[PDB]
């Protein structure tokens, strides 16, 4: 039958490494839910669900034709059941059934990865809100069979709006506020589970003359990202996250529950900023990361300023 | 004028007329009626739906591109305010909406050219438009390319709409429509097909495992954009904004207010498939969910049921 | 070196002439920014930060493959710092930080211009959102180094949404308000600054069998664009403004800090409605523009009413 092959994952933002197989896999994968309080922001504590111990859960890589086994634990700790429904599989609750797990048992099932894509994964445990907006979605990544274009640098990314029963600033544990959520009014709106998770001393790292591809993520659970580069094109877009490439794009739609894959050339040093160009989010809810590229100058594609005069 | 005359076969949603057997042009006549009428959104809740031809939404229309489209268009008696309809398909003023502004106990007669393929809104656009539209009064007009979409097992009509009810969501009763909500933009319920649970439960969708499904999508509004998603599939085809151009394997897609899409999937094996707008609060606690449930023999390959439950 | 050129920029819904250059160049274009109050609807003021006194800033036309300089200054009545974070610039901020200008002050920066679209351009200085807010925003288009195909008529349409603190209809001068827009809750949801800035008398004009393009871009801050004409269809439609053309589209997404561009052939005469399809912002909150096109009817493309009988 099939070869069996442990699955390499990656916390955020790091991305597994490129398949070298031209055949396909039984891949197993483990996956753990653990709840866990943990910083929002400055002062800001809140109680996550999560996968594997953060948000989003650690990305996922197989090649199309794949057979995708994943043994689910969910811990002693935890106080209410989780399941997962892989956007990459086709069936039942995208497996939410089969993985239907209480505290401290262990489900184990197995689906095939029949297209190539960027898939969300969410636990799918009513209230299926509630567990999406406490912070339970990941990626994986569904290669076509002959791979994806050779790049430089891979990130992991995936935007998320959280409902805080307190103002955003209001400090200590903030609970989850239902009725925010179905309003659709998120006091944060995060790339990778809390303000500032891939900024400052957390920023993501590249080198002039880099190409760069972001693998990009919207769990929501409800908003709609306008997902920006704050000094960059992108010179590619996978639509959607489909087969379609666009070129040349300042911006571009990142549905709820759905994702893209955007790729671009670093030229010169700089401090990049990702945001959702729906801009009071990033620059009021949290929704804004770094890209920092080392290097050296060119003049030649953007100057310092020039002169300072009387006007 | 030497065009051959066809009546249109018209259906009521989730149904589709079939396909156009045709390489040539010719004059299609619709009728249409519009009527308003106090139906359940909800249990134990009732709305005063303005509707074209007594349910939301309005009965699919599909004619071939270059087709000459001419609309008999009726408003009941018993109608409180005129009606008319804008067409997207329709190129021209309002389209159609001037030619067939209609007092109730009136028909108007007009007619249009087809001169492009797409999946096309159409809703009522009398003045003030936003209520006439989030009363209900929106359906699809399917313009096929001239030579016809690829042949699919399964065909079906879904157009998604938000409403705006004085009262909250589960408030008993009749409930009216809520201007100062409908202008934030913060709707009560978001629907497929007019009603909570419209395609869901004994209303569900059908079909077979091993057969081809093509869904034509559409998102009357007024306001909201949707994230359309079918839990436990994958679409292997869409039609990007309702257009010309073909994506594949996405996973969710956009469907713009007063726009379309139309996606494609394989049902491989049985069990019920969820319909979801994935703003996911709109799907699970406000209405925006339809069941799909396909028969047929399990496939293990494709996906196990749960193989073991262990201590942890 | 480079040839040097001045820019023909153009006020809203002008565009600037073709560029029919085959070689690059050194593009001068100068910048002011100005505060002003202006009627935003009948008997309702508006503090508009803006570049070079109307929202949107004036239209920049430019060729792939050009240097674009920058003369960017001030006015001394200005309150506050501005600058400008161009979509099409490679580069730190996309020129924010070269930019960056006190009230009296010009400053002067250079950026290579390397990849085609139609790109927004806006304030930076912190708070980003308010001075978005405020109105400072337009457009530049990058043409490819062969040009776009030739049309007849082109306009520049540029969507916003404002937050005042009174509701829409309230009288005398508005202020921002900071809490609705954090909200995503505008009043007024426009196309170029002002409640029927394209509308009435200032509506656009063809005639009937031109072939009309359409910039449109969307300044935000916050809203995302359900893009239609009344009694139109988008023949082609540049997706997000980006090199991939979509056809036969009803209505097409314009996200926030992004644009899309639309074509389409104006057959009959009639008034044709530029509307947000989000539909209650169109009839409701200002989002409705017109086309108006004179010329021969033809019934064969549309009739009038051709009866009115009992039923
Ligand atoms: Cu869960
Ligand atoms: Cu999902
Ligand atoms: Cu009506
Ligand atoms: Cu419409
Ligand atoms: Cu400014
Ligand atoms: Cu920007």
């Amino acid at each position: 039958e099939l070869p069996v092959i442990d699955a390499v994952t990656t916390h955020a933002p790091e991305v597994p490494p490129a398949i070298d197989r031209d055949y396909p896999a039984k891949v197993r994968v483990k996956m753990e839910t653990v709840e866990k309080t943990m910083k929002m922001d400055d002062g800001v504590e809140y109680r996550y669900w999560t996968f594997d111990g953060d948000v989003p859960g650690r990305m996922i890589r197989v090649r199309e034709g794949d057979t995708v086994e994943v043994e689910f634990s969910n811990n002693p700790s935890s106080t209410v059941p989780h399941n997962v429904d892989f956007h990459a599989a086709t069936g039942q609750g995208g497996g939410a059934a089969a993985t239907f797990t209480a505290p401290g048992r262990t489900s184990t099932f197995s689906f095939k990865a029949l297209q190539p894509g960027l898939y969300i994964y969410h636990c799918a445990v009513a209230p299926v809100g509630m567990h999406i907006a406490n912070g339970m979605y990941g990626l994986i990544l569904v290669e076509p069979k002959e791979g994806l274009p050779k790049v430089d640098k891979e990130f992991y990314i995936v935007q998320g709006d959280f409902y805080t029963k307190g103002k955003k600033g209001a400090q200590g544990l903030q609970p989850f506020d239902m009725d925010k959520a179905v309003a659709e009014q998120p006091e944060y709106v995060v790339f990778n589970g809390h303000v500032g998770a891939i900024a400052g001393d957390n920023a993501l790292k590249a080198k002039a003359g880099e190409t760069v591809r972001m693998y990009v993520g919207n769990g929501g659970p409800n908003l709609v990202s306008s997902f920006h580069v704050i000094g960059e094109i992108f010179d590619k877009v996978y639509v959607e996250g489909g087969k379609l490439i666009n070129e040349n794009v300042q911006s571009t739609i990142v549905p709820a529950g759905g994702s893209a894959i955007v790729e671009f050339k670093v030229d010169i040093p700089g401090n990049y900023t990702l945001v959702d160009h729906s801009i009071f989010r990033a620059f009021n809810k949290g929704a804004l990361g770094q890209l920092k590229v080392e290097g050296a100058e060119n003049p030649e594609i953007m100057t310092q300023k020039l002169s300072d005069t009387a006007y």
